[PDB]
């Protein structure tokens, strides 16, 4: 059945996965893909306590909650926040934050935008005496909310290779004499942070690893689908079609099956819109000829001639990876929080590159079944 | 070919998967099966901690920690032991990180590795209790083994042997200093006990993290193996015999058994056996005794027998260990064949041992794909028959 595919999508869809993953397949000289990828078998004393406390966490969430807490005790200030450098499969970085004092919700900040954006992208701290005199600052929010931002201390969090993995930020030094952020404030703050980077890195490596295995589990489940019943294309291609629309979050899928007997044609065709069933034209063509996936961000901007806005189109090769059994077409990657259409990325290629392998084997065994099938109603 | 398998095998050490792993599969709600789940020291201590903290590599981390404990207290030799646990859940310490007499050794790691059972020897027993030991004379210790001393002319006097714990207070290794350096012939301080321990408390956290990370890697590599095997056996589903040879070759290879036997249930008479396929590990690849098979088909549960002779349910170089498993069809309601492994082996020493949980986990997940494959191959053979009938 599908129903195996009911709460497939309750656990996941390919967008929890949109970060840099290890390559999902490795190819050799003569083009056997394998899945075996990456060969893989007092000041000081108060700081020691804090380190001891964070180091046990490989859950990024819990480790950020703890890092938030700590920074409160560390320099004295009105409002604190913590930012976490994220990154998707295209290697596009941004900042994220659910841990900010307002004094549920989730700030997202693009790479070089802002004070924090900037200290992020530059790996350099900002101690700002008076915000209203930094070009980089901007008082919209102060004014709207009636808060006034005097002093800022905004520090990069770095891992051991000294890459920025998030950012932390104190606003408005608590002070009698009316004071700015100290030099000792800067030092104490960076000292803590230099550890958070190393721990944060590790927690990120861990989760990436968990995510890489969750991927395998998805493929393994999808195999058990596909391979369930291999006695007719119309069935199987629907299963393939059905799943992919749901995991990949696209608007339509089309599978094209090369002619058994010529070698240049399209003996058959399937198509699903992203709700249900009606089954039974150029883009395939190119792929088949090229023997290579096709990602067009916008259709109307290429070397075809022109809704169908974003396209990814994948060759279904055969047992030996040689001929091209068939071809696979997805249109309009949506960002489906929204329904907003959107280009395909490496993540999307990787996953499909992978499912196509079983698709391959599924289809080419169905065909051999249907070829007996059809040597028997020639008795007809 | 199954050249592929040789190539996988070299990239894979059986030995490494011999530790507690999560199951490859999983039931949810009525049992539907599924892969998808759900002051100036304080200053120097920080520098050391900063340094170990970047290492999710257990090897490198151990190397770094060893090096570090030299600088900790003044003692003649040191060693570092690591708690391990295997698929059966038996624990034991090991060390390739042991100080020796200066100019004596081959390489340091000269291929060579102490290994103590869980609650045995000085370090064994510290592990098991989780309390440090500060002895002034090893020779007074009932658990001291003096052979090493005797064999090598070394004289061990004082030992500081201290458990390394993770944050949940589990022991993940043990570190010891032998023979306090001394211009006046001294023991190990209360103070000594306490610098050593400060540092070890971080070590246990980092190591525990590194262990966790290497488990996920191994959990992932297992699945990679499985995806590749699915590919193999789904490649050509037209000859039962083709696909069986593959299934068996595969098992014998990745599971290190002496014999594998697939019993296919007769399709019409659903309680004899149409065909039988047997491969022995010596490689040879061919097509009498049915009782384990019959049980499983009638039971429908895996059957795991640590030693066929010492076993009571079954009227009885031979046949020691048996793992043996139903193969089920697409809908998991019916049993189309059985898979029987004989004589799990220790990785070549060759010694025979029983199947553990890691073997059931793997076989359990493999035969899901075995079934799908065998059932779709029977289909193809069916129509092939159903066309030699008419034509």
């Amino acid at each position: 059945a599908m129903e195996h595919m009911a709460s497939m999508t309750r656990k996941i869809s390919a967008s929890e996965f949109d970060r840099p993953l290890r390559p999902i397949v490795v190819k050799d000289s003569e083009g056997t893909v394998s899945f075996l990828s990456d060969s893989e078998k007092d000041q000081s004393s108060r700081l020691l306590e804090l380190v001891k406390d964070i180091s046990s966490h490989l859950d990024v969430t819990a480790l950020c909650h703890k890092i938030f807490l700590h920074i409160h005790g560390l320099i004295s200030a009105d409002r604190y926040s913590l930012f976490l450098v994220c990154e998707d499969s295209s290697n596009d970085k941004f900042l994220i934050s659910r841990l900010f004092d307002v004094a549920n919700n989730c700030i997202r900040l693009e790479w070089n935008k802002g004070i924090v954006g900037h200290v992020a992208a530059l790996g350099e701290p900002l101690n700002i005496k008076d915000a209203y005199e930094d070009p980089r600052f901007n008082a919209e929010v102060d004014q709207i909310t009636g808060y006034k931002t005097q002093s800022i201390l905004c520090m990069p969090i770095k891992n051991h290779r000294e890459e920025v993995v998030g950012v932390a930020q104190a606003i408005n030094k608590k002070s009698g004499n009316g004071g700015t952020f100290t030099e000792k404030d800067e030092k104490d703050f960076a000292a803590y942070l230099a550890f958070c980077g190393i721990v944060l890195h590790n927690a990120q490596l861990y989760e990436t690893s968990l995510l890489e295995n969750k991927r395998n589990q998805v493929l393994l489940d999808l195999a058990s689908l596909i391979f369930e019943e291999q006695q007719s294309l119309e069935v199987i291609l629907k299963k393939i079609a059905a799943t992919i629309i749901s995991f990949m979050q696209v608007q339509k899928c089309t599978i094209f099956i090369v002619d058994e007997d010529c070698s240049d044609s399209f003996s058959s065709v399937f198509h699903m819109e992203c709700e249900e069933l009606e089954k039974s034209y150029m883009y395939a063509q190119y792929v088949k000829n090229t023997m290579e996936p096709l990602n067009i961000p916008d259709v109307s901007k290429d070397k075809r001639f022109p809704c169908i806005r974003s396209l990814l189109c994948t060759p279904i090769k055969n047992g030996k990876k040689n001929k091209v059994i068939g071809v696979c077409q997805l249109v309009n990657k949506m960002e489906e929080n929204t329904g907003k259409v959107k280009p395909f990325n490496r993540n999307d290629e990787q996953f499909l590159e992978a499912f196509v392998i079983f698709c391959g084997l599924g289809i080419q065994n169905t065909q051999m079944y249907e070829a007996v099938e059809r040597a028997m109603a020639k008795r007809n």
